[PDB]
């Protein structure tokens, strides 16, 4: 084993959706753009976005939900503000991985979500 030690410059994207929605809410456009805003500046990064849903549903239909979700914010980064397309990577995982309880409203409407984040060297 080795020691290790780094620092990194880091913007962390949370965009959160309304049920069975892909579509990205007029709010969260702003944030997008400061996620495009790091990409512009480090050219040599890229992101995967991450997208999510609540255990509302199959497995198989939130698997699909989650990716056109994480498309959606995509084509903001993509389309609206210019980031080379190569350098952004749509996944869903679906209902799998919630961040909050689903046996609450307030906790599905928190795993209705994209997930992005990006680093460079600082
Ligand atoms: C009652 C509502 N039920 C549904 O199962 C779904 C979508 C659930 C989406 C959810 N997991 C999320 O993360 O947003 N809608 C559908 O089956 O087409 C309904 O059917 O009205
Ligand atoms: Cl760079």
């Amino acid at each position: 084993s080795n020691a290790a030690v780094a620092e990194v410059v880091r913007v962390q994207l949370d965009v959160k959706f309304d049920f069975d929605k892909s579509k990205v809410k007029e709010n969260s456009y702003a944030d997008i753009k400061n996620l495009a805003d790091f990409m512009k500046q480090y050219p040599s990064t890229s992101t995967t976005v991450e997208g999510h849903t609540d255990s509302v549903g199959t497995d198989a239909y939130n698997q699909k939900l989650s990716e056109r979700r994480a498309n959606a914010v995509r084509d903001v980064l993509v389309n609206e503000y210019g980031v080379e397309g190569g350098r952004v990577n749509a996944v869903g995982y679906g209902e799998s991985r919630p961040v909050a309880d689903n046996a609450t409203a307030e906790g599905r409407a928190i795993n209705r979500r994209v997930e992005a984040e990006v680093e460079a060297e600082a």
